[PDB]
């Protein structure tokens, strides 16, 4: 399962998969 946002300072990342 993904996230939904997370990422805080990251960068999101491949949420779709």
């Amino acid at each position: 399962k993904w996230y939904f946002r997370v990422y805080y300072r990251g960068i999101y990342y491949r949420r779709y998969r």
